[PDB]
């Protein structure tokens, strides 16, 4: 039946958390990856979506965006707008975006849930500021 940590929630195989404290995307991964074979929530299905949407949907209005694992360490150079990547490196098999970065010019290279979409869907966003974040890991 999977057990998790006390403080963290589990869906599948996982075990997933919250954070308010915010951080840059680059700060949030480093800090999800201090749990074992921890990084940054990668979604891989839609109802992993859903279930990361739950988790949360409670989070209160003085956040309207939460970092999730998704970046693109080509910062946008990539010919087709496809250097998106999960820090856990699971392949990417699920897509989720509000609106595709290759319909943006200068997107943000880092991938946040966004409060407009219930989060459900995925917002490119500026890497650089600080906002809540979810982890997944295993225990
Ligand atoms: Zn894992
Ligand atoms: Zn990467
Ligand atoms: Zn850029």
């Amino acid at each position: 039946m999977i057990r998790c940590p006390k403080g963290s929630k589990a869906y599948g195989s996982h075990c997933y958390a919250l954070f308010l404290s915010p951080k840059s995307w680059t700060d949030a991964d480093l800090a999800c990856q201090k749990r074992p074979s921890g990084n940054l929530v990668s979604v891989l299905s839609g109802a992993e979506g859903s279930f990361v949407s739950s988790l949360v949907k409670s989070i209160g209005n003085s956040y309207s965006y939460v970092w999730i694992g998704l970046h693109d360490p080509t910062q946008g150079t990539e010919p087709n707008g496809e250097g998106w990547e999960w820090s856990s490196s699971d392949v990417m098999n699920y897509f989720a975006w509000e609106r595709n970065p290759s319909t943006i010019s200068s997107p943000g290279h880092c991938a946040s849930l966004s409060r407009s979409t219930a989060f459900l869907r995925w917002k490119d966003y500026n890497c650089n500021v600080r906002l809540p974040y979810v982890c997944k890991f295993t225990d």
